[PDB]
């Protein structure tokens, strides 16, 4: 048949106020918090919130002690959960503690599974366009609050954009855009769009560069559904690790599907992704593609990968196979456990920083595992100039 | 000029992984909800640590279930019967933190707006009988074979908690072409030789699987078995390792080889688009499979909070589109047929009965030992028709 | 020859506010709740608050629902604790909730062993000794304060202690030092207060209560006599149900048998015995059988006939009566079965919140059935009296 | 010639074992677990103990660090809760903890709080102990001693023992008149095989081991195991707090209390310092001739170091004509009531309480504890001008 329809893709992405991404984010300044007195700490902390309380859970072995109920009172109070008024307060909420405790170049995995990394030339960043506006919506939306720009708004909010794609798979349009915002009562819904429009919408599409994707109609839907007075975790339960997507590439990518807050740079769920994406940028940077996908997994107690598999979408250049790159990443990167940790030198609180707007393409941040340091490398190996 | 094999890997847990008793769990709450109130609103995350069950979210129901009474259970079918394995059902702790009882049905009007903003991914492959990526697939046949062969003693002195994984060699146009690496790793009794379990669980479930599947052609020559390849599984479940719902979406869906919006199913009523939209993805890639428009197709829906319509519709069929359409063509076909306001998904689907709960392990998609609506092929007449076509 | 000492006794009170009444009163809400419903209801319900979160735990056979985060959250509300200012808040602090267990008539065994004591003293109207009694209006009327705004700027936790100069007839002589620790705003001084109390709480009590010919002289007053009570409630301080049994029974001057009464349905012979033997002692002051009157009775599990019943007058029988003699009469006039107790007093009704704050016994402000002066007659005639 | 009926005064003790005790020695190992490495930490340390599962709680100022869930564990397992089968097992239930709070010196230190506590001595007990509390904790004892030494096989650690005694119209005891024990036990035996297993092995061997036998000739009715089956105890469907057994802790019920706790509380606390004091006050009056019972009432405002009521009963066992009032003065001068100064006198800053969270706090001839030290008599006396 002749009817065409238009492929929009979506991705989505959350405020640190909102209760899956304060359990990342509580989970992580634990980790941080511990490999500040001892780096080698051994940390896999989960994060509960529910109405009134934070519930701390997991393994963990260290030489240091840290004061866990005032590490979250204090997270909860950046974040800006501080009064009942609110619906969650820092000072006065309940912490819960249930932890207990159950290197070398060829110490094995400590767990099996597999693990994605991504990267495509749309944005600077290498970032797929959706997720990356995603997050730099959801990072202005905490911005304006905490700068005081738009008066009344509160700490939980999520944000989504819809783009329109050509028939090649690339971004083509700006088509929807979606914020819901956590707010007083005393503003609107008509008020909140204007502001949120201005200082949000129409500053993120200019800091980002993309003025010429949103020309023309696009749909802006602000709190389309129901009174966002209360929010974190007041009504709404989070938990640790129900975030990957928004963690990483908001859909455009494929996923493991392990979780990556309150696990320290042992745990290969976390290390590997990060390598991926590591490989990932240094291909696309390197010019081997402009798209670049790899998966990686491993047995527990082995060190080398039981599997590797590279795809570019058809984007492969200077006429190479993903075969022929792939060989290129073997005698380029070594993706044992401890290697990984040597490479990008992640026994450092540096995570704090990435449970929430991203682990991937920072610009904001400084992240071992953003590095182009290995294109050379690479382009070698291929017999490149 | 030198070349790597590409391989491909997936993984699956037993229903005694810590995080699958979560989900199970959760799942079993939903099921005793519907099967009283189907038009119960549930969102229900459980936690598992040393001892104790946490029950946790919010519930809107006209019924009263024994939560701690169906927990214990659950453990106890799952086989977490004793201090000795771990975990006892009979003898752990339940807490259960639970409101929103309308203080502070739309699913019945088709124009109802979604519950919330998201995206929601759905995959077919003809690859297999089911309709599913083969690495997910093996995989998930391993650890619903490691479970059985312990349930019924076909394998004895193993315990619940269990984990398999599949590595395939991939040929240049990224299709399977041989089994490379399978891993298995099992809970177990303490008075058992790894020499006696490697032999029965090579005999019993990875050559059992092997046959069931039909890929022996796939699996010839040498292949790398790890069986327990590191330390020793005596203690399993929530002992020594925390659980939470919504922590195996990968294993729950396609085990990597498609994409994922990042919502988790366990715990939430088919008002929940992240589960209802996921299912019909999965409904509407496997019809396009089915009418033979691709060989694979992946399509992506999007919604806004309070809106009925989907934001967005992504159909991606690899290349493997035939009768010469493109994704554009059969997404035009896909919008004709299909309903995709959530109020429409769960009448089209009849999702309001407890038919959860065999879901929380093995997966989702693909289970022809289940008989899920979102698995039925009853609409690809109506797409060839919309394609001019029969 | 050898020196003498003034003997001074105390006992405290506390307000609805502290932690462990708090847990007290919600257990004895979610009973109230469920008796409402259905009043066979078995209940052994305990709450635990720590910052931000109230537990409740325990086993319960009801035929009912009830909704015990609201119960709860309600019950923080009008105890005052309705913001994070103020350390706590109901609507927005955490509700976790772990309970389980899904002449035969007469003849029906106590659900366990255990003493339970009964006091009663003439010293008051209301048949209580004269410390806890002024205790519990002291505690009462700083709660009356603030909920009635005669006195801003109060929070709801607090704390009241009465000691009190005694003859060598172990009677009382004289008040010698009143204390009252209260929570409030962080806009008042302990200056402004001390007189606010002393004027509205401790001296409006002193009248009230008809004790102004014991008041005379220099009374020792200690108002907030340390730190600053500006936050309260579970902030800073774990309360548990059953951890304020002298506060809830005799302040001590009595002698109790171990068990706490709150979260438990008259079925539970700690709470249904101890009403029994108030009733008793009260009914042995008001026959005229002693001015003083202690009774011990104690249960061993499946036996409805008490195991041991110990009457104690501590000297002050009247008529010629040997406690023997007034113990032979008890037995002739009470049926202290349990099952014979549910029925006397008419136990299966919510009337247990009341009695969660502010005591248990002698409450003028109430219509318990244990506090009915009913068996005077029947006491006496046993008796050979008139 | 009215009728008389005999006088029957009952005590209840209960084993380790029970969850109201479990939670009183959890909470008594965590302070010993502090002071043994801090001698100035300040511990307030609430228990709770339901299916599967430990809630430690409350406030604790300390430069020390202790493994609470080890020490958990560990005391459930040393309890003898080893095992799903007994119905809790210390090595596979949940361990949650939810604490917070990190011109004369004795006048400085003020108490804590207010309240008032008691303290209790009579002449019936070499350990001064009344005669049914002192038989019933015994018996408690006695009943987790069979299990432990297997003298006794089929027990479970949970168990509860109630002493009924007749006592003549001069309020003191005649006769051993009622002895109930109820203990958890293996299904491999039954009411009937309890019935006469306890009688020989616990109730016998005690009432020649106290010396009561003279107490203890004719008809005495001993239930045992009375009603249902005790299979499964501990918290598997019964909870325990810690501080809900402070009769049991004190004198059981023969004695007057202020109502504080003791277990999980630092020796700054005075609901358990003053009360140790007064102990230590009632058992010199009586063993300095001065009385046969004794009972003392301390009291104290919040910033006050010196206590704000004193209170001594003798309840006409008086001896050398000696008034209440006359005993006081002398208690006052020979004995310094400050909290700071009990602390000192008794040495309270040592790893002694996990003892006393079961079997009393008081009257306790297999443990050395400083508030049993008769060492005031002499200057009692000589402050009453006696020789
Ligand atoms: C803090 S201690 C190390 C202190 C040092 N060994 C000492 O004697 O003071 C380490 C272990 O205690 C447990 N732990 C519990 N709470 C902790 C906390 N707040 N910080 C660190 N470790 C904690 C973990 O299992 C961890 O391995
Ligand atoms: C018990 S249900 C319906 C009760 C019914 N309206 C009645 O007659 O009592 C009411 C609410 O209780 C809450 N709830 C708490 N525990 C529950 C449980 N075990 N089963 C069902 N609802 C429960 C949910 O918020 C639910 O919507
Ligand atoms: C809810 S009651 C009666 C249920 C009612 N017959 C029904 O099925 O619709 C059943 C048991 O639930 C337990 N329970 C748990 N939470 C409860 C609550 N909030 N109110 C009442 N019972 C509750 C009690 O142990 C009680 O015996
Ligand atoms: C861990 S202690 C002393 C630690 C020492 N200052 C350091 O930096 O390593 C500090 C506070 O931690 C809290 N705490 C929490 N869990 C504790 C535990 N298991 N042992 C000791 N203190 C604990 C108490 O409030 C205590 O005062
Ligand atoms: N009224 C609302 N409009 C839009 N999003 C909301 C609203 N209330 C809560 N949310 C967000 O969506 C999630 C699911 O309700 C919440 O955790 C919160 O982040
Ligand atoms: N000794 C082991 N070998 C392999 N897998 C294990 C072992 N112990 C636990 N596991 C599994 O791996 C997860 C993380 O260690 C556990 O939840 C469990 O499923
Ligand atoms: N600053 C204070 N002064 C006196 N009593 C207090 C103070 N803070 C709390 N309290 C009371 O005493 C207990 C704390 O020791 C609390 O339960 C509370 O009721
Ligand atoms: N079958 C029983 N017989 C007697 N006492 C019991 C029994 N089961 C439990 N107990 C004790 O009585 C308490 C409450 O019933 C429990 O905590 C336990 O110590
Ligand atoms: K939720
Ligand atoms: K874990
Ligand atoms: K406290
Ligand atoms: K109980
Ligand atoms: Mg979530
Ligand atoms: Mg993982
Ligand atoms: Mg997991
Ligand atoms: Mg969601
Ligand atoms: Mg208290
Ligand atoms: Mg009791
Ligand atoms: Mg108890
Ligand atoms: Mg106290």
């Amino acid at each position: 048949a002749q009817p065409t329809a238009v492929r929009l893709f979506t991705s989505e992405s959350v405020t640190e106020g909102h209760p899956d991404k304060i359990c990342d984010a509580i989970s992580d300044t634990i980790l941080d918090a511990l490999l500040e007195k001892d780096p080698q700490s051994r940390v896999a902390v989960e994060t509960v919130v529910t109405t009134g309380i934070v519930h701390v859970v997991g393994e963990v072995r260290t030489s240091a002690y840290v004061e866990i109920p005032q590490l979250v009172r204090n997270k909860l109070i950046e974040i800006g959960f501080n009064s009942s008024e609110v619906g969650f307060d820092g000072r006065t909420c309940g912490v819960s503690v249930s932890i207990g405790e159950q290197e070398d170049d060829r110490a094995g995995a400590g767990d099996q599974g597999l693990m994605f990394g991504y990267a495509t030339n749309e944005t600077e960043e290498y970032m797929p366009l959706p997720i990356a506006l995603a997050h730099r919506l959801s990072r202005r939306l905490t911005q304006v609050r905490k700068e005081g720009i738009v008066p009344h708004l509160r700490p939980d909010g999520k944000t989504q954009v819809t783009f329109a794609y050509d028939a090649q798979d690339r971004p083509s349009h700006l088509d929807t855009v979606v914020i819901s915002t956590q707010h007083d009562p005393e503003v609107d819904r008509a008020w909140l769009e204007t502001q949120l429009r201005e200082h949000v919408i129409d500053w993120v599409i200019k800091d980002a560069g993309i003025e010429d994707l949103a020309t023309g109609e696009i749909t802006v839907l602000i709190n389309p559904s129901g009174s966002f007075i209360l929010g974190g975790p007041m009504g709404d339960a989070g938990l640790t690790g129900r975030k990957i997507i928004v963690d990483t590439y908001g859909g455009m990518a494929r996923h493991g599907g392990g979780a990556f807050s309150g696990k320290d740079p042992s745990k290969v769920d976390r290390s590997a992704a990060y390598a991926m994406r590591w490989v990932a940028k240094n291909i696309v940077a390197a010019g081997l593609a402009d798209r670049a996908e790899v998966q990686v997994a491993y047995a527990i107690g082995r060190a080398k990968p039981v599997g590797l598999y590279v795809e570019t979408f058809d984007t492969n250049k200077e006429g190479l196979s993903d075969e022929q790159i792939q060989a290129a990443v073997l005698e380029v990167f070594d993706l044992r456990p401890a290697a990984i940790i040597r490479e990008l030198d992640l026994l450092r609180p540096i995570y704090a920083d990435t449970a929430a707007y991203g682990h991937f393409g920072r610009t904001d941040l400084d992240l071992p595992w953003e590095a182009i340091d290995r294109v050379d490398e690479l382009r070698a190996a291929l017999k490149l100039a």
